[PDB]
């Protein structure tokens, strides 16, 4: 799982 | 899963 | 799954 | 799945 | 699991 | 598990 | 488990 | 072969 | 082969 | 082969 | 595969 | 594959 | 083979 | 695979 | 093979 | 695999 | 094979 | 695998 | 094989 | 595996 | 495995 | 690929 | 790949 | 890969 | 890999 | 992509 | 990708 | 790897 | 990727 | 690896 | 990746 | 490794 | 990765 | 990685 | 890594 | 090789 | 080799 | 080798 | 080798 | 070698 | 060697 | 060697 | 693919 | 793939 | 699919 | 893959 | 993979 | 799939 | 993997 | 899959 | 892995 | 899968 | 692993 | 999987 | 898996 | 797994 | 790159 | 890179 | 890198 | 690296 | 590194 | 490192 | 390190 989440 | 999510 | 989602 | 969705 | 999360 | 978390 | 956590 | 471009 | 570009 | 680019 | 370019 | 260009 | 780039 | 470029 | 890059 | 570039 | 890079 | 670059 | 790099 | 680079 | 580099 | 169906 | 179905 | 189904 | 199913 | 169906 | 179905 | 299921 | 189904 | 299940 | 299902 | 389950 | 299921 | 399931 | 399950 | 043979 | 043989 | 044989 | 044989 | 044999 | 044999 | 034998 | 022949 | 032949 | 023949 | 032959 | 032959 | 033949 | 042969 | 033949 | 043979 | 043959 | 043979 | 043959 | 053969 | 053969 | 070069 | 070079 | 070089 | 070099 | 060198 | 060197 | 050297 990639992709940063605020 | 790519793509950042606010 | 690509493409960011606000 | 491409294409961003607001 | 990659991707930093605030 | 990678990715730093504040 | 890697990745520092504040 | 797949590549789009947005904005 | 997969690569998009955003903004 | 997978690579995107964002901003 | 040769991808997109910007400016 | 040669992708799109902008400016 | 997997590699993205962010910002 | 040769990926995208910016400036 | 896995490697991302952030900022 | 040859990944993306910035500037 | 696993290696990321942060900042 | 040859990864991304910055500047 | 595992190695990250931080900062 | 050859990883990312910065500057 | 050849890891990341900085400067 | 979407395969065959029966009844 | 999405395979066959029966009933 | 998504395999077959029965009933 | 997601395998087969029965009923 | 390969899938047959028999009977 | 390989999957058959028999009977 | 996610294996088969029954009922 | 390999998976059959029998009966 | 995530193995099979029954009921 | 290998998984069959029998009966 | 995560093994099989029953009921 | 190897896993079958019988009956 | 090896795991079967019987009955 | 080795683990079966019987009955 | 697919296809059953009696 | 797939396909059952009686 | 897959496929049962009587 | 998979596949049961009577 | 997998697969039971009577 | 896996697989029971009667 | 795994697998019980009657 | 069936390639060339000589004499 | 069936390759070339000589004499 | 790639095959040449020389002389 | 079936390779070349000589004489 | 089935390799080359000589005479 | 890659195979040449020389002389 | 089945390797080469000579005579 | 890679195999050449020389002389 | 099944290796080469000579005569 | 890699195998050459020389002379 | 099954190694090479001579004569 | 790696195996060459020389002479 | 590694095995060569010389002469 | 490592094994060569010389002469 | 194929093709010999003297 | 294939192809011999004198 | 394949291909012999004199 | 394959390929002999004189 | 394979390949003999005189 | 494989490959004999005279 | 394998490979004999004269």
């Amino acid at each position: 799982f990639f992709g940063p989440q605020y």
